[PDB]
């Protein structure tokens, strides 16, 4: 079952045309902003310089440097006093993104394509635990699920206790939550003395942190449900840019309002097809502030083929991380995802983990699992296999330290996974 | 007024006998809807409430009030009338896990209701699309966030969902996006207006235009204080979360008495005593019926809220009543920072510490034109809890406070026989109303 079933199952070349034509309208746009009319008329784009979607290629990249240069207005292309309804924000000077009705109408609906395509319907009880105001990804999912038609519960960021009130007395059946904040709920809801299995919940929507797969199936195993991963930037409106489909293999890019490349960092050339690149994006459904080629700082990949869920749209990787993620020890470059990849395959240890960084050394700090019946020298025995398998993996030997579960801290937000006191 | 502009000017400016008879036939409507509901069908069986029992809107008094007792009782969906499952697209619950919430539910039709109305409310005190609409008041359950936000953007304002507090990036928002009609609490209105001149910015020569205040009692001093700190036009904004929240009554640029949209509901002022309706403008409790919700609807609902109808024509032309500020109210509720706290609240959390004693006070006071909740409550002399456990215990206080009534109180443990005693556990309101 699709939402928008002649958009999400159209031809390659009824969306090519697609894309053609809005990629057009987007450039069309975005030359009545003071930013985009400069970089247009120093690199001679006209309204003649896109006749493909490769033509996209003769204009430079746009970066989050740019975007501070220009901060808060150089980028925005509608009517802001007349049309303009809508600011959002992503330390430093945070950029805003400015929307018309069109915008939040387009990004409410791609929210609505989403939450249904994971099987989410108007029946259902949507809570949504992500921080409102500033935040996309509060009144981002709220338009979305009214849209759509559920019965939604604006729960909003923490308050463990009224979360678990709301799903226990509103029969929640579908909630969106960062993946360390899922871990968490489930925890109270034993604290409380409910089994976290036996609630009302069924769909799990979960975003914003770089996760493996095995973080969420120990989500899904918790909580007894099914948990879909959630792509989105504020760049690119918050939530509803990408998302998993039932197959649970790759998130789906909603092509008819994003043209996605994948781009080498050191060439600035697009990468050979299937390979690791930045994430660079074009807005295609954007009035009021579009955004062209936007180096998002992401590293993933287009993963190949025809999706069995009769989707046309391309799946991208699970996100790599962020550039700014990447930490450098001993000369040598680790993204704390390399050091997750090892640790959730061992099932005696807990999610939460901290990685601190010292004058250099590395300690990778992880909290031990509760079911755990081991003693001293097995748990010694599987803490230097630790120490070896991220050895072989991150190339630098670090120093790993089996903590007491709950010892390591729990973030507000995105969980802080790297501690730099270099 | 022939320069008067309004946003539904039919409505608004309509007479008060075509008034009457669209709220007769909304509360008709609303009582046919509301038999639906287990609550209704069973107070309208017992006190033998059919659909020939309302023909005039004086018959409204033959039902009998709905309190929040009742209400707690049917929680969390006794009162819903319509089909919540196909049709109920939000839930607003009021705070707390020690006792059952209020939970107000609302289809697509409720929503867009809402929203009007808190269009019409901007509209009227001279907010256009061309303005920058801030919004300080916190989302989530709060009514005030997503209320302000859909009432907003439905007339066109382009609006910042700041929500609370940071008042440097309150500051840097209206500085930044020229921000021209702010939504705030009166006291934290006054606290912008010190941090503006704490960052070096004259508070008067800003962008804002307009200020939108209200959820707590204040004085039309406390107001032209805010207006001649920020070179403002504040007005006063009443609501609550049983009527949606905000949009419900609102000032005109007269800035004398509040406008009820009489179109959405049905205004009654009691004695809080008798139940009878009180002598034409004296001060008796407020008493409201919806007209134009539909998924749950709520008839003659005690309030609390102590006012009066204000008498005589307004010149703005607007033929919808006006009450006067709403002072104090009937029950034992207080409000702090915006949010209202049932002193309950706290006992129900602190009696779960058995190193307390039973013996505690709440404590209101202004500091600094900021509101604070102080919350003092004696050791017992059962605990065998050293300095250091007993400190890590007022946290754990402080902490389960924060969450059940949603605003940080200050917790002080003081000596056992330290507190005054005379009896309810007294809530002492030290602030200046
Ligand atoms: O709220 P709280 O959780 O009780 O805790 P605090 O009282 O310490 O105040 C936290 C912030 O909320 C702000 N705040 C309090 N009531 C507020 C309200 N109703 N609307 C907006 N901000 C509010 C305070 O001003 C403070 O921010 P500031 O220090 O940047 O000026
Ligand atoms: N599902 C996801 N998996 C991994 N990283 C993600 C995911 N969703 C978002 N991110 C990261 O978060 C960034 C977007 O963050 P941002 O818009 O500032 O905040 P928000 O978390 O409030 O949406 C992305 O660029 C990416 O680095
Ligand atoms: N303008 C106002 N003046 C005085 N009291 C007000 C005003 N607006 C709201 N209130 C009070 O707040 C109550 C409604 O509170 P509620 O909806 O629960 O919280 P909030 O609107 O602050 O989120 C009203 O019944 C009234 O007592
Ligand atoms: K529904
Ligand atoms: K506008
Ligand atoms: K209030
Ligand atoms: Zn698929
Ligand atoms: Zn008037």
């Amino acid at each position: 079952q699709y939402w928008e079933e002649e958009i999400e199952i159209m031809s390659r070349e009824k969306l090519q045309e697609l894309q053609l034509q809005r990629l057009k309208k987007t450039i069309n746009i975005a030359a009545n902003s003071p930013y985009y009319k400069e970089v247009f008329s120093k690199n001679g784009i006209t309204g003649d310089s896109i006749q493909s979607l490769d033509d996209i290629r003769k204009i430079p990249f746009t970066t989050k440097s740019d975007m501070r240069a220009n901060y808060p207005f150089g980028l925005v292309a509608g009517d802001m006093k007349r049309d303009g309804v809508r600011i959002h924000s992503s330390t430093g000077n945070p950029t805003v993104i400015v929307h018309s009705q069109h915008d939040l109408d387009s990004w409410a609906n791609l929210v609505a394509r989403c939450l249904y395509m994971v099987g989410i319907r108007k029946t259902d009880v949507f809570q949504n635990s992500s921080g409102y105001g500033m935040f996309t990804g509060g009144l981002g999912f709220q338009y979305g699920a009214e849209r759509l038609g559920c019965l939604t519960v604006p729960a909003a960021a923490g308050n463990s206790k009224r979360q678990i009130k709301f799903i226990s007395d509103f029969k929640t059946t579908a909630l969106h939550a960062i993946p360390s904040y899922a871990i968490r709920l489930a925890e109270v809801f034993q604290e409380e003395g409910i089994d976290p299995r036996e609630t009302t919940l069924k769909t799990l929507v979960i975003g914003a942190e770089p996760h493996t797969d095995e973080q969420r199936r120990k989500i899904e195993r918790m909580l007894n449900v099914k948990a879909y991963n959630s792509f989105g930037m504020t760049e690119m409106n918050g939530p509803g840019v990408a998302f998993e489909c039932q197959e649970q293999n790759g998130m789906h890019f909603w092509e008819d309002c994003y043209l996605v490349e994948i781009i080498d960092p050191e060439t600035g050339e697009p990468v050979p097809e299937g390979e690791i690149g930045e994430l660079v994006l074009t807005t295609l459904d954007r009035e009021m502030m579009p955004l062209i080629r936007y180096r998002t700082r992401d590293l993933t990949r287009i993963l190949p083929g025809k999706c069995p869920c009769g989707r046309t749209h391309l799946r991208i990787d699970r996100i790599k991380g962020r550039s700014d993620d990447m930490f450098i020890i001993k000369g040598v470059n680790i993204f704390p995802m390399q050091v997750e990849k090892i640790l959730v395959q061992f099932p005696e240890l807990g999610s939460n983990y901290l990685i601190t960084l010292e004058t250099d050394e590395m300690i990778v700090e992880v909290e031990l699992s509760d079911l755990s019946t081991d003693n001293y020298i097995e748990l010694e025995k599987i803490r230097r296999d630790i120490i070896r398998q991220l050895k072989d993996e991150i190339l630098v030997t670090p120093k790993v330290k089996l903590v007491k579960k709950g010892s390591l801290p729990q973030s507000e937000g995105k969980a802080v996974r790297v501690k730099d006191l270099r």
